[PDB]
């Protein structure tokens, strides 16, 4: 990564062994939960491309998904080329070049290019369009990955509603909608999938009603 | 019934057949319901005395109601004459006569007295005298023919709350009580006589609530 030292410059300096296999040991445990976003971000912290590379690169398994990680990386790259056409006429001697998709994915650019561009006045942030990159791909694999719909969650006869709550506000966790339509579903499946003792009990309780309420309403049923 | 003709003037035409059977077909399928009075009202629009008894005379069935009728507009009547006295001294030749009760009702008068009375300056409205002694009567009659009373009507232990109801506006409907008593009939008898189960819903809106709120409150019970 590319820190700021003592001296108050921006300097590289190599990421941690216990860091790479603290990247290793999420990954194994929690594969495709969406913690590992948030994650990845927090690790991902003052990172390079070039860094970035070695992190998907040292994964094992779940090869169906690197592929798929791979090709959006490529998608969105292409789509960087696309957006950004090359600028008018040589590059200045007293400038450097400007980026493009594969030196954002870190292929085209060497460290010291990236460092470059990074630690120069106005910075770029490659790191932050190739993250972008990866967190889009990540919700890709997310709910791809997801193994039910929100439509299928229900509460059992003898279920106990709390976890069933529990159950909703997971797969609602992997539902990526608007805010509005997630209050919509929040005031709408939830009841309307409680079994019928506890849907008695929560109609009793009317409108305007929040959950503290709703799960100590329900909590001998 | 005494209409107003092309060139600007009030003058008589006859009932049509298939407005005298429309008569008879409310009627038929209505009996004593109180839909039969706004209906009475909008079929005796611009009618004389003469074509109301047509009318009363037509009836077939319901003899001993056709009997308090015609008692009641007897009473009416007399109770016309007796409120207003005779007038002083011999007619005018100048003048047409004061209706008595049973020029009201038709009986003593002609059809070109009616005419004379309701077409002349000022007009005087003897088919709205009388036509408060039929809406007076049908009240009546309305009154009687109901055959259970406000305080019998309760809810099921099976029964939505919604047939309920209208079961209870239906009756309300035949209550004819000032609107304050209707309130206080509304607020108090309904809940009361709802079952229990709903009853306990009912509770829990608290005061203040709508029939919206009460009837969408006690859908699942």
């Amino acid at each position: 990564p590319i820190v700021q030292n003592l001296q108050g410059q921006m300097v590289h300096q190599a990421i941690s062994p216990r860091t790479l296999n603290a990247w290793v040991k999420v990954v194994e445990e929690k594969a495709f939960s969406p913690e590992v976003i948030p994650m990845f971000s927090a690790l991902s912290e003052g990172a390079t491309p070039q860094d970035l590379n070695t992190m998907l690169n040292t994964v094992g398994g779940h090869q169906a998904a690197m592929q798929m990680l791979k090709e959006t990386i490529n998608e969105e790259a292409a789509e960087w080329d696309r957006l950004h056409p090359v600028h008018a006429g040589p590059i200045a001697p007293g400038q450097m070049r400007e980026p493009r998709g594969s030196d954002i994915a870190g292929t085209t650019s060497t460290l010291q290019e990236q460092i470059g561009w990074m630690t120069h006045n106005p910075p770029i942030p490659v790191g932050e369009i190739y993250k972008r990159w990866i967190i889009l791909g990540l919700n890709k694999i997310v709910r791809m990955y997801s193994p039910t719909s929100i439509l299928d969650i229900r509460q059992g006869p003898k279920e106990p509603f709390r976890d069933y709550v529990d159950r909703f506000y997971k797969t609602l966790r992997a539902e990526q909608a608007s805010q509005e339509v997630k209050n919509w579903m929040t005031e709408t499946l939830l009841v309307q999938n409680a079994n019928p003792d506890c849907k008695t009990i929560l109609k009793a309780l009317g409108p305007g009603a929040t959950l503290e309420e709703m799960m100590t309403a329900c909590q001998g049923v």
